[PDB]
Formats: C-alpha cells, structure tokens, sequence
C-alpha cells in the first residue's frame, strides 16, 4: 500500500517489541490490580451522589405531603373560626400540592430503581476485583511450577541448561577418562578349571 | 471480561497472564522432550 | 492501547515495587496509628466550634 | 472500614496487615510441607 504507512508500521513494530521485553509479570500484575482498585474508588463517589440526590427527592416529597395536611388543617380551622370562604380557599390551594406530590413521586420511583442498579453494579465490580486478586496468586504459583520443572530437566545427563550439572558432568567425564587411562596402561605393559568343583557337589 | 480490550488495566493483566502460561508450557514441553491398574 | 501510556505504566510498576520493598510492618503500623490520632485531634476542634 | 481506600493511613495499615498475614501463612505452609478420642 502506501510508503509512509509502511515505514511507520516498521518503526512501531520495533518500539512495541522493545517495550514488551521490559514488562515483568510479577510487577505488572500488581500494577494492574492497583489501577483496578483506583478506578473502583472513583466509581464509589458517583454512586454516593446518586444516593444523596435520592434522599433530597424523598425529602421534597415528604414536605409536599406534609403541606397537604397542613392546608387541610387550615381549612378545618376556617370551618371552626372562619367561614366557607377560607375553608374552600384552603382546599383550592391544596389542589396544587396534591398535584405536585404525585408529579414528584413518579420520578422518585425511577430514581430509586437507578440507585438500586448502581449498588448492584458496585458489588459486582468488587467481587470481580477480588477474583482477579486471587488469580494473581494462582499465576505466581504457575511461575514457580515452571521454574521447578526447568530445574528438574537441567538434571538430565545430555542437556546443559544448568551450570551446576555442566560442571558435575564435566568432572565425571574427566574422572572416567582418568580411570580409562589407568586401565589402558595396565593392558599395554602387561573359570573352567575351578568350575570343576561345581561337579563335585 | 477476558476477550475485550476496552480497559488498559485488563489489557496488561491478560498480557502478563498469557506470558506466564506460555512460560509454564515451555517448561512442560522441555520436560517431555528430553524425558493405575496395579494399585487399583 | 497507546504507547506513552504503556511506558509510564511500566515505569510506575517498577517504582511502586521498589517502594513496597522498603515498607516495614513494625514501623508503618505505628506511623499509621500516629496519623490516625492526628486526624482525630484536628476533628475535635470542629466539634468544639459547633458547641460554641 | 476494611474494604475501602479513601484514607491513606488505612491504606498503609491494611497493606502491612496483609503482608504479615501472608508471612505467617508462609510459615505455616512450610511447616506442613516438610512435616482427641484417646484422652476423651
């Protein structure tokens, strides 16, 4: 395709492989967990604001409800002291409060549902982060398994992955050669008969 | 989730996980390469 | 994802593990307690103003 | 509280607590690894 695209792909493919060699599992696992938790903390605060707004809405609902009964009581006080004028006017105004109570409760319900969903999501996130925090230890166990098995293979005769075995086998061969030298020097410079007793018994 | 890379933290976590699994697989293969009826 | 993000994540993951090795339980427990108490002291004064 | 990290002091305190619990668990595992009816 293009040319500049190709050059930049090569440069990128080199830098990325340079970086991916520096990453070390034991530390980057912890770094990932740390940032995971940081993000969870920053989400808690959003949930908290949601809850506070719900409290405010319910308080407004309660106050409107209280004023409804207040103006009913004012109507009754008019009936006791005043006349039909004030008694009817109290309820005339109470119309608005009765309207607003329902107009507000409708939205208060949805607000409550939203807060419930948010709380559920927060709990789910906490659980998943805990799962990851266990997986980290499982991965460390896997690292140890890998190194132990690599230790075992280094113990075999024909491979030289381990320096200790290298030295051990080298000395073994040196000594076997020395003994062979002695035996050859023995040869160089220089049971039928006793099997007869087996016939005696 | 395992199969999506929207979050950088998960990207790094999964990358290290795969690196370590590959290392263990290398060890196991090296084990194989160089080399219950009775107790039932 | 990005590249600078990745480099800085590596550098951070190295510095943090460098620090977490220096922390020693017997002393950092006491340091945490000391700062705990300092904060409590600074809250007492707010309560006092409320009362006044 | 145990599970939230809003305060740095608690962060450090819990971190050291977990470090020490892990150290004790290491000791116990090492104990296991290398190795009341009668008095009732």
């Amino acid at each position: 395709m293009g040319l500049f695209d190709r050059i930049k792909r090569v440069v990128s493919s080199n830098l990325n492989d340079l970086v991916n060699k520096a990453e070390d599992p034991e530390k980057m696992l912890e770094q990932a967990i740390l940032e995971m938790q940081e993000d969870l903390v920053q989400l808690r605060q959003g949930v908290a604001q949601a809850i506070a707004a719900q409290k405010r809405s319910e308080k407004q609902y309660n106050d409107a409800q209280n004023e409804i009964n207040k103006w009913q009581r004012n109507a009754q006080l008019a009936l006791q002291k005043g006349d039909e004028n004030l008694a009817r006017q109290a309820l005339e105004r109470k119309k608005t409060y009765t309207d607003t109570s329902a107009a507000l409760k409708a939205s208060l319900d949805t607000q409550s549902t939203q807060v419930e969903t948010l709380k559920r999501n927060l709990i789910q996130l906490e659980s998943k982060i805990s799962e990851a925090k266990t997986k980290k230890e499982m991965l460390k166990a896997r690292i140890t398994t890998a190194k132990a098995q690599e230790q075992l293979q280094g113990m075999v005769r024909g491979m030289n992955t381990s320096s200790a075995m290298s030295a051990f086998e080298r000395m073994e061969e040196k000594v076997l050669m020395q003994e062979s030298r002695a035996q050859a020097l023995g040869e160089l410079a220089g049971g039928s008969d006793v099997d007869d007793e087996l016939a005696a018994l």
